[PDB]
């Protein structure tokens, strides 16, 4: 219960009501600081617990794959808080006017939410702050070290962020106190109408069969843990050597759960540190879930235009500007990129994995984004196309890891300058021939 995990969004006078947890990013009962700190606040005020979820009007911008993944985990979530005597109230509409109305109707005393450096959360936060009179608090329940505490300034590279983050690990890498149930307390239809409005935009093939295959990742808190145990037991030892081979499913497969907050990265880090495996593989994994994941929150928190060309490092901006006018080898529209109708079969195979499974392998996710920059009229058009394709079809999309990852591939964020080349400039280059010498491309293409 470190007080450094909490910050004040609006200082006011708490009323005689239940501490209302506005769950947005961490959709889990266990291992949730915001839920834990809300319970502590409610206990110190002799007040019950309150959990509120908002079903925003922005779910039409995504597919059924994300809607069903989040909604199915909500059903498991609701029965989980019921066992803890914690009622769950789910609202549909704008968070700005629905959270404010809820606080007035239920006479809530204190409002608490989880942290999200994305632009949408800030848009919702400003609306709620202007329509409430109760104190509003926010808890960083997604990062092992709080985003504002890891660093006070945007970090240029993982070389400069790793020593800072590991310094605060002994203070902040701790276990989760048990969630105390309430002493006393006072989706199927919603899901059905959501998919009915999302059916016309569902991805279909020539024979009109659905593209998405939903058996690859079962949503829910229970399934997220089971993926964690299987990764550690069977797929952690070989992670260091085979994490760059798409043909092998050596990855943890925890990104869809981590994005929706169905499992805490802290518990994953706690479990992998206790487990015994190859030291190189262990360090490679913590380098991904701790260093590169949390720098994404740092990148989005300290860069207002994190999804724009303005957030690129100056060496990349000058290099891309000097090679703006080079004649591109090929140009592809958004529709051509979407259907996978390019001249590169590796790119087409990666896009097919994205369309079918909803989760593209991390190694090819660097090839997939960089080739978009190669075959785009401008770097800005590459950013727009990559972001749209990422957020539309990825189960882990609309996440700070996505925008930091896209900026890494296109704008060189958290990278260094490489050999100068036409069109792409000094940005890191990955070729089809290069991938052939790293992994068997043929098996990847045939699979998808
Ligand atoms: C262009 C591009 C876009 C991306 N968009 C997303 C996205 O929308 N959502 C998303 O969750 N990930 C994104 N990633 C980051 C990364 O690719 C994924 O986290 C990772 O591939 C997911 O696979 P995994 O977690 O099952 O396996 P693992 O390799 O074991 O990843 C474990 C965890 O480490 C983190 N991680 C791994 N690689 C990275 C990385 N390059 N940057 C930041 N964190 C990382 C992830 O949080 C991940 O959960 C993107 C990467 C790129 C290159």
């Amino acid at each position: 219960m470190n007080p450094k995990r909490i910050r004040a969004l609006k200082s006011g006078k708490q009323g005689d009501g239940p501490v209302v947890y506005w769950m947005s990013r961490d959709q889990r009962a266990e291992d949730n600081w915001a839920l834990l700190f809300s319970r502590a606040i409610a206990k110190e005020a002799n007040v019950p617990v309150v959990v509120v979820f908002c079903l925003t009007d922005e779910f039409l911008e995504a597919g059924i794959r994300q809607y069903e993944f989040m909604l199915k985990g909500l059903q498991e979530l609701e029965v989980s808080l019921s066992r803890k005597k914690i009622p769950s109230f789910f609202l549909r509409g704008d968070p700005g006017e629905k959270i404010s109305r809820f606080v007035k109707d239920y006479n809530a005393g204190t409002l608490v939410t989880d942290f999200s450096p994305l632009r949408i959360k800030n848009q919702w936060i400003e609306k709620v702050i202007s329509g409430i009179s109760i104190p509003f608090f926010e808890v960083d329940a997604h990062n092992v070290v709080p985003c504002w505490e890891a660093s006070q300034k945007h970090e240029y590279a993982a070389h400069t962020f790793r020593p800072k983050l590991y310094a605060l690990l002994p203070e902040f890498l701790e276990e989760f106190p048990e969630l105390e149930p309430n002493s006393v307390t006072p989706l199927s239809d919603v899901l059905e109408t959501g998919v009915k409005a999302l059916l016309p935009e569902r991805a279909l093939l020539k024979n009109k069969d659905p593209l998405f295959e939903p058996w690859h990742f079962e949503p829910g808190e229970k399934a997220a843990k089971k993926v964690m145990e299987s990764f550690i037991a069977d797929r952690l030892d070989s992670y260091g050597a085979l994490r760059n081979d798409p043909t092998k499913n050596m990855l943890s497969n925890l990104s869809p759960y981590l994005h929706f907050g169905q499992i805490s990265s802290q518990r994953v880090v706690l479990e992998v540190e206790k487990a015994e495996s190859n030291p190189g593989s262990k360090k490679a994994f913590l380098d991904e879930i701790l260093i590169w994941k949390e720098i994404s929150d740092n990148f989005c928190y300290y860069n207002p235009g994190y999804d724009g060309f303005e957030s690129f490092p100056s060496w990349a901006k000058e290099s891309l500007n000097a090679h703006r006018n080079d004649v591109r080898s090929h140009i592809y529209t958004l529709e051509e990129f979407e259907a996978g109708k390019t001249h590169d079969p590796l790119w087409n195979a990666s896009q097919m994995e994205l369309l079918s499974t909803g989760k593209m392998h991390g190694y090819t996710r660097m090839y997939w984004a960089k080739k978009i920059l190669e075959w785009s009229e401008s770097p800005e058009k590459a950013l727009e196309i990559a972001i749209c394709l990422n957020d539309r079809y990825e189960l882990d999309g609309r996440d700070p890891n996505g925008y930091a990852g896209i900026a890494w591939s296109i704008g060189g964020v958290h990278d260094r300058a490489w050999g100068e080349r036409e069109v792409t400039g000094k940005i890191r280059y990955m070729s089809y021939e290069g991938c052939k010498r790293k992994f068997d491309v043929k098996l990847y293409i045939e699979k998808y």
